[PDB]
């Protein structure tokens, strides 16, 4: 499935009720919070972007990005990974964790993130699985680097 994956510079640039639709029906708020918390946690600022993947008639599939992780140095936190259901499988969440990971290591030595749902996909990324309260997976970016 042919996307191409966009900075979001302008949110108001894009219909995201489709997105907010379908992660709310299946329980997920992530999307919600990423929209309704935009203007504190814009994903403008250095060390931050948020990222949407479009198909070929211009409508979002997925959204993802990063942010500084609160408290630790040097770490990010992969923040609002969401592909629409019908949208899964297409190997569009792996081209949109590859963009975030590659620009994510130019400023931070390692990423983080929860996902209670998705381990598989995260391991085949490269990240270690982690029993923490705040993260689930993590990686560094000499192993990131050596891969
Ligand atoms: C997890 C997620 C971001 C992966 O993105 P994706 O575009 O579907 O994944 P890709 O097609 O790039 O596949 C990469 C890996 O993701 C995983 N994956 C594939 N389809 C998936 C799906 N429908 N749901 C969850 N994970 C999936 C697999 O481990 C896959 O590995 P493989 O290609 O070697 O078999 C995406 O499916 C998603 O947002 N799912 C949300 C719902 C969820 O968390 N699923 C849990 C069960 S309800």
């Amino acid at each position: 499935m042919d996307v191409t994956i966009e900075r979001v510079n302008d949110f108001d640039g894009y219909n995201w009720l489709p997105l907010l639709a379908k992660s709310s029906q299946e329980g997920f708020q992530l999307v919600e919070r990423m929209l309704r918390n935009r203007r504190e946690e814009s994903f403008q600022e250095d060390g931050e972007a948020m990222f949407v993947a479009l198909s070929t008639t211009n409508q979002v599939l997925a959204c993802g990005g990063y942010m500084k992780q609160s408290g630790q140095a040097r770490t990010g936190r992969i923040r609002h990974v969401y592909v629409l259901p019908e949208a899964r499988s297409h190997g569009i969440g792996t081209a949109l964790l590859e963009k975030i990971m590659s620009e994510a290591f130019l400023t931070y030595d390692r990423l983080v993130l929860y996902s209670e749902q998705a381990d598989p996909f995260y391991q085949g990324l490269g990240f270690q699985l982690v029993s923490g309260e705040k993260i689930t997976h993590t990686l560094d970016k000499t192993a990131f680097a050596d891969s």
